[PDB]
């Protein structure tokens, strides 16, 4: 069995701090990753992912236990759990930085994966991912400068 230690602390704390109603999920969710069922213990956290019980434990999810097994599953599922978390959390330029981060990690693993010149998959994920990022990163933009370069209008750099 892959239980472990670690994660027995984890699940503990997880349904010490998570709302009962995410109870019989999480349930499914201990003996998922206990059988090592990566895509199960997916789906279940896919099925938190719809809910809003307790979204902020999607954090400690992302970064002490999905951080065991992220590159065995969808990409865009393990970034998902990071970006309702961190984009609930009371800052955004954190949230810039960690989901490029998480998508340099997957950038990384491109070539593990397995890879050809375009080949089917070549990093779509990670091109949404930067695409959402890009995304915050214009939401947050520091000035909309003027109509003066009214076709894209930033201001969060320049020059240097």
């Amino acid at each position: 069995m892959f239980n472990n230690h670690e994660i027995d602390t984890i699940l503990s704390t997880l349904r010490m701090e998570a709302d009962p109603s995410l109870h019989p999920l999480f349930e499914q969710f201990e003996k998922f990753y206990e059988e090592k069922l990566w895509f199960q213990l997916s789906e279940s956290l896919t099925k938190f992912f719809d809910d809003a019980k307790s979204t902020p434990l999607r954090l400690r999810l992302y970064d002490n236990f999905v951080s065991k097994f992220y590159d065995k599953i969808n990409q865009l599922s393990v970034v998902k759990y990071l970006l309702a978390s961190l984009k609930d959390s009371k800052d955004f330029d954190e949230s810039l930085k960690y989901l490029d981060d998480l998508k340099a990690q997957f950038q990384e693993l491109d070539s593990k994966k397995q890879r050809n010149n375009g080949s089917k998959d070549h990093g779509d994920g990670i091109l949404l991912i930067d695409s959402e990022i890009a995304r915050t990163y214009l939401l947050k933009n520091d000035l909309v400068k003027a109509r003066d370069l009214l076709d894209d209008l930033e201001k969060t750099l320049d020059k240097k």
